């Protein structure tokens, strides 16, 4: 929450790709067909970046 | 001063914005009118990156 009183989204938000070759930062499609989905979670802090 | 004798500007130059919400990296406007000013300073080094 900003000082003005409005929500501010942190730049410390994280993105988690599916596991592939012992990593979660690159994902390459290796099948014939695929679908994509987004699952989101939310957490709050108090200016100390401890969610 | 470079080895050729010419002035070189360091990438370790710093920019400081006004303080807002316990930070000086993001400053935004929360009033009806604003003005902007730039205040500059210069320091010298000797290839040791110590000014
Ligand atoms: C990938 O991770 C597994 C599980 O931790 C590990 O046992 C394995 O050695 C890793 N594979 C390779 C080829 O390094
Ligand atoms: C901002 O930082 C000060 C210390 O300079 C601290 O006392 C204060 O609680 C912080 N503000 C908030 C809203 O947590």
């Amino acid at each position: 929450l900003s000082g003005y009183g409005q929500p501010i989204a942190s730049a410390l938000s994280n993105i988690t790709l599916p596991m592939q070759d012992n990593n979660t930062d690159v994902y390459c499609i290796r099948s014939n067909q695929f679908s994509v989905y987004v699952h989101s979670t939310c957490k709050s802090s108090l200016w100390d970046n401890v969610f």
